[PDB]
């Protein structure tokens, strides 16, 4: 069904730019993610079959949740095939392969909680897993979805790489982990202001697909304001409801998730984008160049903020 699609040729030229839009295009997502695996990995890096029965098997494990949800992997996926296609040498075959998996099944199977809920109120998820809870759960999602029957996109490598896209996949998904990323910044901060970094060190690779990881995650933030505008309040609706479920437990929220201090929002976004946003695509534009766009945009959006502030 999926596997005779043929993605259109106005939309060709579009989803190579960092601005694009997946927004209005729903049915079509499927075959964008296709298209773009075929874009960076060419058009035989996994058998179609394999492709497109995995694909809407991760689609199916996406809740209907008001921002975690399949428009929302899809969306970070996207601006990963961006950031690849205008860096397209730095990386291997392999990391190409495995980032834009990794992208498309970062948040597989969210319920609309955060890790500091889960964790606070003893839940299960918290006992398995310790730190990076609801992001390990996504990696656990990703290979028993990886192992389901003809699946399994992968079975075409050996051994060996098999277990390195796998460790590839492991470490950007939990890197997605919000909390993770400002220790990985600063580092890379000074790894590049002391003409240190070196993109053949592993270790300084990992820190680099992980900044890539954040920028993809937030990448909403980059987008023409009005769709911008839109997404928070898809957000903040999903943060809402986490709020709401410490009232009924008798436990006030922080203002973030609380639907009642919602004239808060702009300030916290302002700091968001100030602490967390404009910094994070600011040393990506540092170290892949090509990447300015998404911190021009940024910008843009923090004005439109500010904007919002002072009464415009
Ligand atoms: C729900 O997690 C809270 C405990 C803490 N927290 C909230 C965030 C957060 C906020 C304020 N905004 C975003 C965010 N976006 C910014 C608004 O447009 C949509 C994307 N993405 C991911 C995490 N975000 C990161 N950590
Ligand atoms: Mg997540
Ligand atoms: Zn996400």
């Amino acid at each position: 069904g999926l596997m005779q699609f043929t993605l259109p040729v106005r939309l060709c030229k579009e989803i190579e730019l960092f601005h694009f839009d997946i927004g209005p295009f729903e049915n079509m997502w499927p075959g964008i993610f296709v298209y773009m695996v075929h874009r960076s990995c060419g058009t035989s890096c996994f058998e179609l079959e394999k492709l497109c029965r995995f694909i809407m098997s991760v689609k199916k494990n996406y809740r209907r949740v008001p921002y975690h949800n399949w428009k929302h992997a899809v969306t970070v996926a996207h601006c990963m095939y961006a950031i690849l296609q205008n860096n397209h040498t730095l990386f291997t075959d392999l990391e190409r392969k495995g980032l834009l998996i990794a992208c498309l099944c970062h948040d597989l199977d969210h319920r609309g909680f955060s890790n500091s809920y889960l964790q606070k109120f003893d839940h299960p998820l918290a006992a398995l897993y310790s730190t990076s809870t609801m992001e390990q759960h996504h990696f656990s999602q990703t290979v028993s979805i990886l192992q389901l029957e003809g699946h399994n996109i992968f079975s075409t490598l050996s051994s060996s790489e098999y277990e390195q896209v796998l460790e590839i996949i492991r470490k950007a998904i939990i890197a997605t982990d919000l909390a993770l990323y400002f220790g990985n910044r600063k580092q890379l901060e000074e790894m590049y202001q002391t003409g240190s970094l070196n993109l053949n060190n592993q270790s300084h690779r990992d820190r680099v697909i992980g900044l890539m990881m954040t920028a993809c995650d937030l990448c909403s933030v980059t987008k023409l304001w009005p769709v911008t505008k839109l997404t928070a309040n898809d957000i903040y609706a999903e943060f809402w409801a986490e709020g709401d479920e410490m009232k009924k437990l008798g436990i006030q929220p922080i203002p973030m998730m609380d639907r009642d201090k919602k004239d808060e929002v702009p300030q916290g976004q302002l700091g968001f984008y100030n602490a967390v946003a404009i910094p994070c695509y600011t040393t990506l534009t540092q170290i892949l160049p090509p990447t300015e766009p998404l911190l021009k945009a940024c910008r843009d959006n923090l004005s439109q903020w500010e904007k919002v502030i002072r009464g415009e």
